């Protein structure tokens, strides 16, 4: 099977002793047992079971792996790590991840050094000899700054370093990390890959069957596993992720170029634009560009006026559903953080009525 | 006999006692006492095909294993802590990871050499050096190494010179002929030919070294059962027809791929237009049914491959079944991609164990998966 | 003989036929011979820069010495030895002129390098490719006084097939051997320390490798970059005092350091002699001293033109190592702050050095 039938039987996706096309929602927590020697839904629920399987499946990985929130994952995987560990991270990683190391892997003995990622030769002047892990994220919020997978995974593994990627902007159907040389993927499920607003979570996968367990472990120790109902709703979810991820890229596509061609814009932020820096590099490692763009306007101080007038567009705190979402990182979520950069999350809706309230939106300023 | 005869007459082919036409499956861990003692340590069905083995290749004796692995880890039991090997830049992905993962971790070191160039084994040599790792023709660029120049060259430094000779069986070349010491197989592949056994075998020219495989073969217990002893030399009885078929459709096969304006370029050491071709004539005596190919685009080759009816999608190669894999998301998929490249292996490489099927139904088959992309 | 007595004594230090105490001035191109088959044409030999070479060989413990018509052309003639195609690591700050050289001459020569921080030993570790020939080290570095261990690098360099090269310019034989230290080649800019005087260009280059030495040799002549004779006596005769000025040049960069680091109007000091600077420790063990060399970044980073424009005793002026007090801003002239002024501290009287600087603090906000 291919991609998009993957997508719908892939992972586990049907229930064997009954033939129900889905998979049970098993809100339990002890199942009986038959000798004394699935036992405790904190470690084992055949609903996230079959979720885990299912992103495994789809990255190309040896063991999926759910848990409370995006956060709670990403937490997990640098649980690997010991005190006196340093970790090299994006400058413009995700205000969240950043927030983590900053606030709370920290006071547990790590150290980190924020570097630009699409500087091959920063990361290398960087290394320190307690360095253990390379964390990678693109495209990049908000400035969606293109990263080479490939070579920092070549350069992280003749060290004896760890190639960890944040790869929920552009969704498993777009970037397989793991087949270009990383060890670990990370997503936040709350966002592309449930699609539709409705679920928080979070999913890591993984080439290697020795930090399969060191998750594991982890995700059952620290205890912020993703519940069942989560979980089915996630699953189901990433039935049409397909179909949705298409429709994000010619919508995004359509805005960007939109955005680009007008006098009241500056800048556009888009993977899929040819003017994008490392535009050859994108179509070299993604086979799509999502859905988020960023711009930033002439006139700086009418930003929040541009965002506030928009009606269809919705002023929300997040990203990657089938409903259009917008926003301003500054105020929300410098380095090209201008206060004046409008972050769209591009949904699914008819083009045209999503380029008509981009239209009623400057005509007001 | 003719090596063709010997498949079938060779080592112990037969029960002395009863006269069966076919060696008694001995399962049993022990025997009665007043030439065998412990299963472990000697049991006849094993020792049939070990003779067998070991009178193919023209070796004193032969060693079964479990696995292909557990042959190439019983071979590197050999030397102690302080000793380095060199191996080849195309070595097997799990000898590669014996040696850095168990065997380093016991003491020894490697140095990656292409060994397509002579010279370069000689700027690796160290005074510690103990032996040298040949695997020819390779996998998956199925490049050649001159046996004979590298088993002479490792003789006159202190050196094993250690072959798979995996791909091209024993029925296509000798290693131990043309100056190696050892000859490892992986049983898995042609040796049992239908993708039913996993099986080890190893062979010597040397009577001491073989008291040393004896040892580490009894001693860390990696043994082949005797009931895959015996389908191993069932197998072996028609490796030549095999072979022959094999070589035939392979040759077909990369003669069908060139003709074709979507694939770039295909190695197979059958080709004249194949780097080392002359030299690939000079030891081996035929070709396997080992070949990939590359296509212009790469982006194409996982369409291509999905849309193959005939040829299965498996890791495996060598037995009567045609196989296709994507050495890189496969066999290669851990490989950090820029690496890959490097090696010369691309996402657009496919390989094929071309199967012993008929050769038109081989050819429909990629005739429809080209027609589909 | 000890360092102090060789200055005097060592090499050449007598005409051996007149007993002349001073080495005659041979201001000739040519000499008789009884041929066909000692001195036959000066560019390929001249008594009185013999004379020189010998004594720099006996100071920094080499088989034979070099002089050149100044520090880069001696430079220059070391890397000659190289072909086209082949690699060497450098110092993150060496010398201005010395970058220069790779960048501009001997780059498009066919020769490659790789800017690295020396004092990271892991860092050159990391950046050794198979094409590699050589490390060039210099410590204490110009302008920031960053401090290399020679021991080590050499090492490191050792067991892989490297020639380690040391700029000795800055710390002299008197205070640095880098020869013992693992060292294949020195070189010195005469112009400086062993000079005294700020009135030679000279360079020189000794060695403790024979064919290393045949090789120096034959691109001094056949470049043809020789010191004269005039030059070389002076710069011999500069080195006469060289150990008196040393340790008057240490004796005032300490009391100046330590005026520097107590004052409010300055932010950082950088100098080998201070017990809070980088190395602090390496410095003491691989050198007997610390010379007249400091630089300081000041709180107040536009008025360190104000500064330096109204000392009345230092000169402003392009150079270091001489009697008088130098001073410049390295960047008008990675660390460099366009308001770090750097100090070649003079033998003049230490009281009156500080009362040059008084008076300078005392101008600015
Ligand atoms: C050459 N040698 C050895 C092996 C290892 O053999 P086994 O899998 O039987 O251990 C393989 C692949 O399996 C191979 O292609
Ligand atoms: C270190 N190395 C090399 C040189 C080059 O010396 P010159 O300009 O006399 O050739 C200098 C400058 O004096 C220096 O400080
Ligand atoms: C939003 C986001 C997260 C956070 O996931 P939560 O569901 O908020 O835990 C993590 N990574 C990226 C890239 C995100 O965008």
């Amino acid at each position: 099977m291919r991609m998009q039938t993957k997508l719908i039987h892939g992972g586990i996706s049907e229930d064997a002793t009954t033939g129900a096309v889905s998979v049970p929602i098993y809100q339990t927590s002890t199942y009986r047992q038959d000798a004394i020697g699935y036992e405790y839904s904190r470690s084992g629920n055949p609903t996230r079971f079959a979720l885990e399987e299912l992103i495994a499946d789809l990255e190309g990985g040896v063991k999926g792996f759910a848990f409370a929130s995006g956060l709670a994952g990403i937490h997990a995987v640098f649980s690997l790590l010991q005190s006196g560990d340093h970790v090299l991270l994006g400058d413009d990683v995700y205000g969240g991840t950043f927030r983590l190391f900053n606030q709370v892997l920290v006071k547990n003995g790590l150290s980190c050094t924020i570097i630009d990622t699409s500087d091959i030769s920063q990361i290398k002047k960087a290394i320190k000899p307690n360095t253990k892990a390379l964390y990678l994220e693109t495209p990049s919020n908000p400035l969606l700054k293109i990263t080479d997978l490939a070579q920092c995974a070549s350069v992280a593994k003749d060290h004896g370093l760890l190639t960890i990627v944040d790869n929920t902007f552009a969704t498993p159907y777009y970037q397989n990390p793991l087949l270009l040389g990383a060890d670990i993927v990370a997503h936040s499920g709350t966002k592309y890959l449930g699609g539709h607003s409705d679920v928080v979570a979070g999913l890591v996968t993984t080439n290697n069957e020795a930090l399969a367990q060191e998750i594991a472990f982890f995700q059952n120790a620290i205890g912020g596993v993703l519940g069942p109902q989560d979980s089915w709703l996630l699953q189901r979810g990433i039935k049409t992720l397909g179909l949705r991820m298409e429709a994000h890229q010619k919508n995004a596509l359509c805005v960007a170029e939109f955005l680009e061609k007008h006098p009241k814009v500056e800048r556009v932020y888009y993977p899929g634009l040819p003017t994008h820096p490392n535009y050859e590099l994108a179509k070299k490692q993604m086979r799509g560009f999502s859905g988020m763009l960023s711009f930033t306007l002439k006139n700086d101080s009418e930003a929040v006026a541009f965002v506030e007038s928009l009606k269809l567009f919705i002023l929300g705190e997040s990203l990657g559903g089938v409903e259009s979402l917008v926003g301003i990182p500054a105020f929300m979520t410098a380095a090209g953080i201008r206060d004046g950069l409008v972050r769209l999350s591009v949904g699914i809706e008819h083009e045209q009525d999503l380029l008509e309230d981009l239209e009623q939106a400057f005509a007001k300023i």
